[PDB]
């Protein structure tokens, strides 16, 4: 219709390197998230944005429409309240850092509502993810960790987004669509030039405190082998700075033994790292823990810098209550089963 | 298989900037044309490389890839033998002045194989186009003029073509495909910028003389209003230069009575363009189709200069040969159905 001439008008501003400006980009993506768009015209569109360079405003428009469509649920009166997500990095199978990450967060004295898709992890340490909307939100509320699975009606992007196999917009929207109406979070991308863009995007969406983070060994997290790259956006202004593990008293170390197999070796190594007499390499895996926890619990408000974060969350994981906390959680689900 | 992987390699080629190599944009052109790619991979496909600015080597992989699959008769034997084409400009209903020039490049005496898509103004001048591969060619032997309808099983651009609604690739390979084996062409382009990379494409094809064109007032054929841009390939060599219809002793006029609403305003215009007795208008028609079809001439082989090819068409067009082909021509393909 006019729905089919806006979408031709959109690739034509695009050939012509011209940025859809938001009114233009919500209809164009409320379109092919209704299937009122071709797969032609989404593999057109992804791949024009991802050549034009994708803006600011047209980021910020698509996420708006994707959360939008979204299942939600309201914690946002929580108070430290955060989110860690990641658009995926150059993976590279790194055990689940975020998950553990966690944990540590929600044993601090945060709250994180962690929005996803590993599942098998959890399952494989007794706890039990087949929850409702409203058991998920008793285990944010009651726990201070809860796991929004699952996270979609995104079918529509799914075919021509494996079918190109090129990163595009949809990388990015995946992560910026919080269902829990979270403010505050730490997003890893895939390049040092997207954290800016993202961080201004999230101000745009309204978010209180994000660090958007890219570490220069190729992760969407904060890397214990290497330095990485942050935009900030914090009191309606962002910054970027560059942090080495070092800059808040933890050495870097490589990453070896930090790959893991699969979800068992991957779990392994988390309750290694989360216990209270850890090996070697779960001591660098909590240091890498650390690091990212840190930044979440930073974020979030409890902690009042990134080094006081780090130093909490450390505090957490050598101590062994992030493990509890994983055990805790495990028995609240099951008897959300019965 | 292999096929949708090398697909995947070109579009991400295509993002980072990086041509195809011919090598490469034939296997993609191969499956595009075989039913071997999606169509979100044709949209992207289109939108990328349209981006990225087609190469002449992407342009020359995927013209040859065409004419592969086409239907081919063989008359490349013939003298003087010439195409006249064009991608279409920016439109704006000329009346078919290409169709025109076709008569009275045949009545000079060179042979022209017109590979298209006006039929119902043919057949409304009595001409009977239901014809078989081996009537067409007798009509380019015996008459020194043949239509070929029509021309594809391009059936897999098609839908993607209309959907995203851009120029494309695909807008500049239909003409470069002549099932005629033919090696002398004048084409219009849509713009002055595509004029010096096809002349080099049908130099890498192996023609021997083309005249690719553009004119100001936005033809892809020379306009009796404006100047016309032209990259000739002649002897191996291609060149640029400027054409205004003074250069040839013609008066430049403006194109007020040379659009038309239909088929038949087209034909009646013709006719009295070719016609021995014409009105104001025909006259200056007629000297539109002295600059077209005398850039036919020329390519042939038959005039030795531009200048010497519109002498000799403006000679036939106010002689009145050219109209008499055209009665010659009805006659002939109504006898070759009975």
């Amino acid at each position: 219709p006019a729905l089919r001439a806006n979408i031709q008008q959109a690739l034509n501003h695009i050939t012509k390197n011209i940025h859809l400006t938001q009114a233009q980009m919500e209809d164009v993506m409320r379109s092919i998230m209704q299937g009122n768009a071709t797969e032609a015209q989404i593999g057109a569109l992804m791949m024009g944005l991802r050549m034009k360079g994708e803006s600011i405003d047209e980021i910020t428009a698509a996420a708006r429409v994707m959360r939008e469509l979204a299942i939600k649920i309201d914690v946002s009166d929580i108070q430290y309240l955060v989110d860690i997500v990641g658009t995926g990095g150059d993976g590279q199978n790194l055990f689940n850092v975020s998950t553990a990450s966690s944990f540590v967060i929600a044993a601090a004295g945060a709250t994180i509502a962690k929005h996803g898709n590993s599942s098998d992890l959890l399952e494989q340490a007794g706890i039990n993810l087949d929850l409702d909307m409203q058991q998920t939100e008793r285990c944010i509320r009651e726990m201070g960790v809860g796991f929004l699975f699952a996270p979609k009606a995104m079918k529509y992007a799914v075919g021509p987004r494996r079918e190109l196999g090129i990163r595009s917009i949809f990388n990015l929207l995946g992560p910026l669509t919080n269902p829990a109406g979270v403010k505050r979070f730490v997003i890893g991308v895939f390049s040092d030039e997207l954290c800016r863009p993202i961080a201004e995007v999230m101000k745009q969406l309204g978010a209180e405190h994000v660090m958007v983070v890219h570490s220069k060994d190729g992760l969407d997290e904060i890397s214990l082998a290497s330095q990485t790259y942050i935009a900030e956006l914090k009191n309606g202004e962002v910054t970027e700075w560059v942090l080495n593990p070092e800059d808040v008293n933890i050495p870097s170390q490589t990453l070896s033994g930090l790959i893991v197999e699969d979800s068992n070796a991957s779990l392994k190594l988390i309750k290694d790292a989360l216990g209270r007499k850890k090996s070697d390499i779960g001591e660098k895996a909590a240091n890498m823990i650390a690091l990212n926890a840190g930044a979440g619990i930073y974020v979030s408000g409890l902690a009042t810098s990134y080094k006081q974060g780090v130093a909490l969350a450390h505090d957490i994981i050598y101590g062994g209550q992030a493990l509890e906390k994983m055990s805790i959680l495990s028995e609240f689900t099951k008897a959300l089963k019965e």
